[PDB]
């Protein structure tokens, strides 16, 4: 039970996906005792997994598993392996390490629709949950994706068997996807998503508190959010509950 | 004893109040071995307490108690409970969990002077230290408070039995209270406080290092500061001692 | 071995120097199991050492030593001790605590060339590795140092027996040394360094990810970097390896 349980009001709580960019192992064990109940998935950011000791990676995945949290490596790592013709070795290693999900992305590389479709299907066939990601890392490339382009890709990924589709904003949440150079949500672009796709299948990267607030006020506390800093999981739950100033009386 | 004890010069050290927005329990135990000697009070930010496991909350309060640190829940949580007519249940739970203090605020809700006075007195009557808070969360509301308004409220709260009064700046320290949109201290507004209230009874929220520096240079190292990030307690003590560049030779 | 070891490509990896501004002791023990292999040196920032319990300082130095990491106190602490005529007591305490290196700087105080030369030599004579630092803490003083001034001081310090010379940018990485008010690298100033000094003897403070990216793209992954946040050591290694978006395919 929570402290002040008498104040709790039941609600439809969206997904929380954390960015883990290299948390220490015992720290993860400790940390989950405070906020493990509010984490659904964790991304080991980009290629961070590939720099960490193999047993430490396995260890961490188990700690998350003790709280029912599925872990995936970043799509950037998939893209690196894919570009080297080592996608199979990538899936095999993922299975051996214990990742329950994989992210398929094309943020840093050119992957055709057919290649993308087939990578999703191969990952699914191997028993992984699959999250895809729509967006490009670099602003010159990302700018070439219109909102209608993003919508088409979301539904393409779902058709291929993706479980969820992530809308990219990077850890910075600046100048990429739905966010302008100052990190403010592009309201018009976001409306065109709200009316064209199944929002329950979409996860919005929202690393900044101001972004989390904007998404909660627009879609409700049922909104799915990703790239949540590990130390803002509790904050995010308070925002969903109207127990932080930004959403008090508004949720 | 401290390392390099021969360099230490005794001084009048103001209060340090930390923002704990959800630190893990064993981490707190470990963390206090480094900087517990420089923490007076800790705020479990806003309604964070109300999302955390009850035994974990109790556990953390005890760890802080082992270093002589008093803990209070955020005034935002008080405001939520108060607005639901559950202030009594709120005080009872606070006592059961072990909080030694409570924050009374009106940052997100309308609380009249009489209601405010009576809430302070009720908390005091129940054995809590009471810290009040002056300010509004949202800039449209906060702007309506003039400096003279803030001064009047400080002394009203003290009259009611408040132990300390906190000047609100939020965790961001931007666009609220004494800080402009860029987080810079409003020097003129601050002078009008320096000459009209007992500064020893006031605690300034100062989440940004630049704010801590501004307050130390204005009032001295005896200044009371709040919303100090957990990982900047040591930094803050070095600033008070002139052992970081910003205050070297100036304190 | 690392996870996804089959993706690893050997490369010339520059130094990583971490800023430790007060990490808890058991946290350090845990933290090094994830990224201790990618840390060469750690700076206990400025005078932080002088506020921490002496046995905790010794304890931490040992944890770092278990991963082959040398620790030094900040040059600001040296400057304080030096200004009080307690440089000898400073070196003795450093030896007793277990620091394997010392930083000699003049960021907050006036130290002549002869005084600087002699302090370097005294530290070396006492068995310390010596890192010096070029730059001033305050922008009004730092602006008076031209690039040619910095180059001359680098080689002066090396002549005196310095092991490395650090180019100062502070923890903020703003408005000081090679960085403008917005934290962007001054490309022209940096070119004049690239062509005039032994870059292998220089360590660039680069607290911001954007700075780390700029230095890696300019000098390569062999570049030496300092003031790396403890939680960005893994990120930095991924950047060196082209496994984060910013340097994917560029390294």
């Amino acid at each position: 039970m929570k402290a002040f349980e008498f104040l709790y009001e039941d609600f439809q709580r969206g997904l929380t996906v954390v960015l883990d960019k290299g948390l220490p192992p015992k720290f993860v064990e400790d940390y989950l005792k405070v906020c493990g109940d509010y984490i659904d998935f964790v991304k080991f950011g980009w290629g961070t997994s590939a720099v960490i000791d193999r047993d430490v990676v396995k260890e961490k995945i188990n700690y998350y598993k003790d709280w029912g949290i599925k872990v995936y490596p970043g799509g950037t790592l998939f893209e690196y392996a894919y570009s080297k013709g080592k996608f199979d070795e990538f899936l095999n290693e993922c299975e051996k390490l214990g990742f329950e999900a994989v992210e398929i992305s094309d943020g840093s590389s050119d992957i055709s629709l057919e290649e993308r479709n087939n990578a999703i299907k191969r990952a699914k066939d191997n028993g992984f949950m699959v999250l895809t990601e729509v967006g490009k890392k670099m602003p010159d490339k990302d700018k070439q994706l219109t909102i209608d382009d993003r919508i088409k890709l979301i539904n393409f990924d779902l058709d291929a068997g993706a479980d969820y589709v992530i809308i990219e904003g990077r850890e910075s949440g600046k100048g990429k996807g739905l966010f302008d150079k100052e990190g403010k949500v592009k309201e018009n672009e976001l409306d065109v998503l709200a009316k064209n796709v199944d929002i329950n299948k979409v996860i919005f990267e929202a690393p900044q508190k101001s972004q989390q607030v904007a998404f909660i006020l627009k879609f409700g506390s049922s909104v799915n959010l990703a790239n949540i800093a590990f130390d803002e999981v509790i904050s995010l739950e308070t925002l969903r509950r109207g127990l932080r100033g930004d959403t008090f009386g508004k949720v």
